[PDB]
């Protein structure tokens, strides 16, 4: 017996941080977030932005557990929730889970909108022994938005329709004005957090990453999530030249009872294709407990 | 083997709310925190006030635990801590615990500050094991203040000089003008949390209510917590008639894995002799985590 390790029974939380900076072109400025502006400080939208941009973004996360999720009180502010006889989730707080049987038994749903400028979101997990987490991120003013509570077509453009990868060429396309849409999904991210088994010790993680709205203004501006994953933040004003591009992230967190949080975080990089192809960050990192070396050994998280 | 339950490793949190609505006499607003004012939206002090009322309040919790504090790990905004070889407390976010050694083995302190209208201050507890948790509430411009960190002379007046009781009579004496200071302490409120064991499933309590700075205009207001302990806020604007008044309370929360947090509040309530004598309520309750009964009683908690 050993007492005040980490254990199943801690709380694990997940992070989604907006950290786009606008680019300066020469001129205006690009944020993959709300689109192109004419000024910076404060914000002020080219003419016909309005046309193209995002002005809402959306977190939907789906949580697949083994079995009813075991914990057994609710607290004032939601890190701690419960299930009823019916399945019915309770959770105080900002925020609530929809129980989902016809995706499957022990499948939860969750909505976070409102995400702006420099937020960060924060939510709870109602277990940390799940089986399986996804995300979907979802931006405004593109025409999958409507139908984006639809999990089942969500997860056919993710399996059949998302590209994996960009070539370079692609990267250095410029798509002409007269073309009046730029193709882009209202999904821009995908996250898939997995353990193999009820008492699993590590995450393994996914991403699927796509673009942000497209704005055309005398030409065309495409906005691509180019990199992602951990220490994904250290490649920031940075392109590596190569021929292809990978979209999909892929990893794992060993001694996940270490981890406080898997944090999100959407930032801007470099601009490709003389300002005409953006490219974005999409890092995806663990922040851990506090712990000296010898409770790390004793806890058997070293 | 129970899974869910909350056990003596869950958080539990203490509270403590200024909610002290200003009360109008004829005419002037007496407010036990700032003292007296001639309007109230927005406040204005009287002429004279600045002489006898607190502009700052001060929480000092000292707690002291059976053995070293057990938790392993330390969180981002300091619901969890840990100690390491030599004893120090590594909290993070707002708060960090001095270990003090002097007073005992497995004792540290806290101070919070800056407690102003309105505001709800909450703190994780480094532990629920704890044996002792004390709480010294002080106040500004009062002359003990500058020695509030003596944590023996502070228990002397507790022990000595703080009245337990007040009477009717005492309570409707008028103080002449003439006398320049109405002797109020800078420690208007104690708390005492205790547990006779370590594995220990209630919570006792005691306090000792004191007063809030006395103001004298062209008479003297002064300021009782003459109520308190829990379920007091029931009695918000009741004064019932009896020949004493006891400034003491006593209780004991049973099944404390239950609790979330133990909430002080601090309220206004009828005044005395004519405006002359003020009386506040300094209530303590219970925050329970929400538990259906089939959880309760499959956690022992019914």
């Amino acid at each position: 017996d050993i007492r005040g390790c980490p254990t199943l029974e801690t709380p694990l939380k997940l992070t989604f941080t907006e950290d786009i900076q606008p680019r300066k072109e020469n001129y205006f400025y690009y944020d993959g977030w709300r689109g192109v502006g004419q000024t910076v400080n404060p914000w002020s939208p080219v003419l016909d932005n309005h046309k193209y941009a995002a002005t809402e973004h959306e977190i939907h996360i789906y949580v697949e557990f083994f079995q009813t999720p075991s914990n057994r009180f609710a607290d004032k502010n939601g890190a701690y929730s419960y299930i009823d006889a019916n399945g019915v989730m309770y959770t105080n707080g900002e925020y609530s889970w929809e129980h989902v049987p016809a995706l499957g038994k022990n499948i939860y749903k969750v909505v976070i909108s409102d995400w702006n400028k420099g937020q960060t979101k924060s939510i709870y997990l109602p277990g940390r022994d799940f089986k399986t987490v996804e995300v979907f991120h979802f931006q405004n003013n593109r025409p999958q938005w409507d139908d984006r509570n639809s999990y089942e077509n969500v997860k056919s453009r993710i399996n059949n329709n998302i590209s994996k990868s960009y070539s370079k060429a692609k990267l250095n396309e410029q798509l002409s004005t007269y073309v009046h849409d730029d193709g882009t999904d209202s999904l821009f991210l995908y996250q898939k957090l997995s353990r193999a088994s009820l008492k699993e010790s590590q995450i393994n993680y996914y991403q699927l990453r796509g673009k942000f709205n497209g704005v055309n203004l005398g030409y065309w501006a495409q906005e691509y999530i180019l990199f992602g994953g951990e220490g994904a933040e250290q490649l920031k004003n940075k392109i590596p030249d190569m021929s292809n591009y990978s979209m999909e992230d892929n990893g794992s967190f060993k001694n996940a009872l270490k981890i406080e949080s898997l944090d999100l975080r959407l930032m801007d990089n470099n601009r490709m294709a003389y300002g005409s192809t953006g490219t974005y960050i999409a890092s995806f990192n663990r922040t851990d407990f506090s712990m000296t070396p010898e409770n790390l050994k004793a806890c058997g998280l070293d």
